[PDB]
């Protein structure tokens, strides 16, 4: 049940005028560096809708990033935050502590894989909870290396910048970076020089490369996104992220998986690693986690993160309360509505489609993902060679229709769907439709 | 003016109370054990000066947060902004589907911050986000490396604002290795200055020296200030040292970034610390005062600075959070319409003539500050030496009363007053007269 | 002609009683840490001899590590070492300079591939050349990033570290190190993945991944070894060099080809890179350079390194006057002997006696009298670490000492001098040949 | 006794026809940037005599920064050479080692403070051996962060540009540099600004700085100079260190002495620390080592050196055989002919004229140093602002008159006297009545 009409209705041209007003006003005021990908103005975000401020509605095929998979206005959530709003704002939970916070972190200790004893610490942003995991990793190891692969992507600040491979725009003239970061090769399938290799025969190309050029008594941390977001939704080989899990333990080296964007619910599973059932020494969160609210935390071993001395960890505004509201509202949709039941259907819906496109043309050159976390990698006409012209086009194409769909990739040439968790089969199928008809037209 | 819940220090026997106590034993099954509250009691309500509990006693504020919630912890006004925002969308990303709130608040930064040129913002979540952007804008617009912070700076937890980060314990052991090409200098700090007699401008001059001797003015991208220090203990320099460094920097085509996120937003009777000496920063961070409690934070500065970086450059996924946007919105028109900067000056007027009435009856080495962010440093009897074990002793003594006040310092030996501005003479009177007592009777 | 007996000549067991007495001496006094590949004690070493202090002659298949090509006493060599040092040992180049510098820059010059306006500037170690090289393209450029590659190593500063792969033992608990150094896929064919892969292939691999992961207008220098050294000998498919090159180029990025190891005649030409006809925006030298004598220089583009600050490079004992003395030496031997020539003659003996036996032989290659066989398990590309130490210990134990190298442990290289004659090389190598064959 | 005649005597203009021919020859070939501070090139350098090509004679104030403390051409020292380079110039240490190794390596056991366990590894230049030391620091302690100190210079490598101070012409756009370095207050008695300081206060506020900003057991290093000398023959106060030993010694911190300019017997005693009797844990040598030859060396406690594992410290060239023989009959020739006597005596001649050119005089700020380091500290007439303009100068009137002397200091205003021990009292006195001369003068 929703509070918008879900339904795709452009009237006419847009940005419309008060979208252009608002752009007017913006091209004073904000750096012009800050693009957005969608030149209309949301008024309200609601199941998979967004309406514009000249009356439009799209369909919502990003979720903010794969942010509001509970969707952009869920009504437990929006309760929560109004009803916590009402008695505090912000105390500073390093400072005055708080219920809400108490219990976040006690969901999360209880969601997150593994049965071991684990501790939680909350912040703002994805990046802050990255730079958490490894602050952790390397004052419990007592070492200094951190290994990252390639196509990966950790956020924007320094160290985070540091971590993520893919220089444009994320790192160009920002840098010196962070050191002690070390990068290696990722398990990407429809790339590898040796299209036959098996995910434990990738894993053990990287581990030689870092016992060779680092030594697996020098690594604090390995970090890896179970599904690599940014980098295009790439899905290691079936047994490589496990190999890598084992090896890290033997050599004493903290295992990190960065779920920001594949946590919760997102794939199918509540997080990413289920689905092999790796189970990491410490897991970063956020997009999902709070329904739209700025809320990250990391998650692991009770040994490791109790290891940090007092005032080791924190920040001001981190685990906001109003922000922790919202999260266990959030938490509570996702299971009251079985959202992971949700994105495995989406993805038995999505594939579908996409394969049926497949069929039919060849510009495709991978369909891959887990859930409501899929993708549709787009090459040259018979070769593997990347097809970015056709990636900008399509979703242009999308967005004059009525849908705002995402991009990404090393290549910029990956079209992701990140649809809300709750969006209805109709417009799902709509959007796909869509889809497959820009594809066709270019 | 007027509360939602009684302004009266008022403490029902020994506490942790019952509640309290149970929110504490759940605490420890879950939450780091590093990640300390200076206080052993867990909010339920905080508005005006006072903290309420979960077992009914009410404390009196003079933290408000680390210097957040200046407008109140619950300004209706905010809670109002939140509540009306949240229903419409919690997130979209900016990047992606914009929305009239964040361009709102970027309006209001540019007209509120000093300077007539041509200005433009751009938002965050957390003050180390902030300063970590202004860096990176300052890199990318110069084409230089190094950055210059400050004996007694406090920028952040993040591995870069570490490393600009001056104390060790506890922000940065261990943490390691931090960001390169960071450069520390000199602070004017007058209390401990080794020749008493130095002037503002004569401890620019040396900070100038040795900036040029030992990195060169035309290799420094930009000079990071707190024109108060807030973590460091709340100094302020003499009189003439920062116009200094603005003139030096404008010379050498270094970026001159103040960092505001705790002095910024009426803090110290003035929109910001600079204001004061009509310092006009290249570059200005802010945070903690900006969203009433909501997780925000900004640059603003030169427009040919921050335009100057690439599309998709500089950005987040939560950044400019409507929620918190809208929050922003309504607390900057709370500190016009109460004239917030007016209760400040109000503040300081009363703080201070209460402290220098205690200082004339010796353990008060130094009392400063202005507006409401004020401090006195606490020293061994009859020298300058410092007395953390004093100022510990303090605050627990105040505590115990039912006055929550802060501490802070490079040598751990600073009590210092952040009220919110919204707070009454009385509860302020009444909160100076039990820390008064406290330091005599310790 | 030679100064001792250039004949293999063992009388019994060693280390001998002079040697011992040396080892006794040695650890009360040089760090444990620091161990020698060989446990008896110099006295003489000449032609492709090594003549110990207990009068025992072995072959020297390493010539100190590709630094003794002329011989570790080349008669012009300690003439002009003997007449400088007479005159003045040192005066500092930045302080009172000295006509040896300007000469040994002056063949420098002349001797490096390109012929376009070229400058240089000496100092002592390889790592100190590499470290300089860096501080040019980075000055000249404006950028910071540095490109390395797998199996790369340049030296032993905390740069060098940096820009070197292997950690054991170069690297491990010596930093935090340098930063803003990327790390890249290298050409080596005997391991690609995919066999069939092309130098050109290799180097768009390579480049795409710079571009991808930095950005070429983001990197001052791209840094390759011609021939990978310590690595392995490793020699790159056709085509990498001369791809990186016409990339840099057209990206602004200074191209520095590290021949420490490889320059000088070691591999039949003058530079490494003169196989291909790479034109080097900058080249790196030490090691053979100076006869033995401590020398390293940077040579490359004038608008590069003039575009340097008064005072920027520099060093105390940089330039040295003996060391120049004997360069000038050095290089007019390698000329008047045909060193080259030598090289490439040793390559066609060295190459058909490693061919002939032709399984525990992975791959063979190098070039000129830089060469290498890569030992692998029977019937398996895995590497054989265990049989490539037991080989050197063979050979050493009848009288020839050689080398291994490698990031997997696993390679046999010969880096003997120049001078070495047929007779005792091929001896040598039917040392190597029987060891290989005895495990 | 000596080869060539030691006598002040310059025929005419200089440069000479051959000096000229030889300098167009250089701007050819040689970088640009690569300048000297003398435009005769030398021939013979014998005593305290600089020969050129066209038979001009100069005064040998400088040692070659140091180096030739023996004398440039030191009779046993070329034997030596002459005779070891007939057996063989290099066999590589790491590969098949040789007695003139083992042999120097037992000198400086012998020769270096403290009667604890010591060994020895050898390189080529000074920068090498600084590097060398803080590996082993690094590896020992199992620590990252290094102090060095304002005015220090250690070399022209990444890390010892890092480890170095002044930024023109070390520095200047050759970064980013090593990570971990930090920075802390020298011992500068001329220029404290509280001028009654004393050594013990001056280390006291370096530690404090040290244990603020990094902590005791996070540095794995201290490093400094006994004297600094590039950054200007600055000696500490007494006492100042023997309390960073004793600290460093508490914390598990290697104190590393660099005596690459100061050691073998130029200060007077054998080296700079055996002044206060401080023993360092590892000590730095190169310069005076070897006569001229390229030689360099670490020695210092067996346990932190004999840490490292096999292969670990080492070099292509280090140690070399030739220049080992130049080491042994260098530190021979130092015994035989008590060269530390030499030095005590020319502190007593040259202090004693430069204290009669105070007296008559101002523009002499300073006289300091020890046996023959010594240095005066112009400055501008009647304050203690520093004189660049009459430094550089009176170096080109004395080499006008043909007294070749070197110039040093962070602020550019420090003629320093470093010339061979074995000068002859004759010609220093010329040398020094030259330079007195010359400072009258201007
Ligand atoms: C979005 C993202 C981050 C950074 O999160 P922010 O909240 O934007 O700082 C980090 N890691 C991954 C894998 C992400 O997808
Ligand atoms: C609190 C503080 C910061 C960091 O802000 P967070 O939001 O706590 O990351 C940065 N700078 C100053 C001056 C501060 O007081
Ligand atoms: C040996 C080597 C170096 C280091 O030279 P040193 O003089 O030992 O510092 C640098 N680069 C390469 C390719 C080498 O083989
Ligand atoms: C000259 C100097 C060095 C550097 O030695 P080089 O051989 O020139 O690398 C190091 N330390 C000190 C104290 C010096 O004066």
């Amino acid at each position: 049940s929703y509070r918008i009409e879900q339904k795709r209705n452009i009237n006419g041209a847009f940005p419309g005028p008060k979208s252009q007003a608002l752009a007017e006003r913006r091209s004073a005021v904000v750096a012009a560096g800050v693009a957005s990908g969608v030149p209309v103005y949301v008024e309200d975000a609601d199941g998979g809708i967004i309406r514009d401020v000249d009356g439009n509605s799209f369909i919502d095929l990003g979720s903010g990033i794969a942010v509001t998979s509970v969707g952009a206005s869920d009504p437990a959530v929006v309760a929560a935050v109004q009803e916590a709003a009402a008695h505090f704002t912000h105390t500073c939970f390093m400072v005055t502590p708080y219920e809400g916070y108490v219990a976040v972190t006690e969901q999360l200790n209880r969601l997150t894989p593994g049965d071991h004893a684990k501790r939680t610490v909350l912040f703002n942003s994805g990046a802050e909870a990255v730079e958490n995991a490894v602050k952790v990793a390397r004052l419990a190891t007592g070492r200094d290396a951190v290994v990252a692969f390639d196509h990966a992507y950790h956020g924007r600040t320094n160290l985070t910048m540091a971590l993520t491979a893919k220089a444009m725009p994320y790192k160009t003239n920002f840098g010196p970076f962070a050191p002690e970061v070390y990068r290696m090769p990722m398990s990407y399938p429809f790339r590898e020089e040796n299209p036959e290799i098996t995910g434990a025969e990738a894993a053990k190309r990287a581990i030689t490369m870092i016992e060779k050029q680092i030594g697996g008594d020098q690594v604090a941390a390995i970090i890896i996104e179970p599904i690599q977001g940014e980098g295009g939704f790439i899905v290691p080989a079936e047994g490589f992220l496990p190999a890598l899990s084992e090896w890290a333990k033997e050599k004493g080296i903290v295992f990190i998986a960065d779920e920001v964007q594949s946590g919760f619910c997102r794939t199918g599973e509540w997080f990413a690693v289920d689905h092999e059932g790796v189970v990491p020494d410490i897991i970063t969160m956020a997009k999902g986690i709070a329904g739209g609210l700025p809320l990250s935390a990391i998650t692991g071993r009770a040994d490791l993160l109790d290891a940090v001395h007092p005032g080791g960890l924190g920040g001001t505004y981190g685990g906001n309360p109003v922000a922790c509201a919202a999260a266990l509202a959030a938490i509570d949709t996702m299971e009251q509505h079985d959202l992971n039941g949700r994105a495995r259907h989406i993805e038995e819906l999505a594939l579908g489609k996409l394969r049926e496109l497949a069929a039919e043309l060849s510009v495709v050159g991978d369909i891959r993902g887990r859930g409501a976390m899929l993708a549709i990698e787009l090459v040259q006409p018979g070769s593997k060679e990347p097809n970015a012209e056709l990636t900008k086009a399509v979703a242009a194409a999308c967005l004059k229709e009525g849908v705002i769909i995402l991009t990404c990739g090393t290549y910029g040439n990956v079209i992701r769907l990140l649809p809300p968790l709750v969006i209805s089969d109709e417009l799902l199928i709509d959007g796909l439709e869509v889809l497959a008809a820009a594809i066709k037209a270019h």
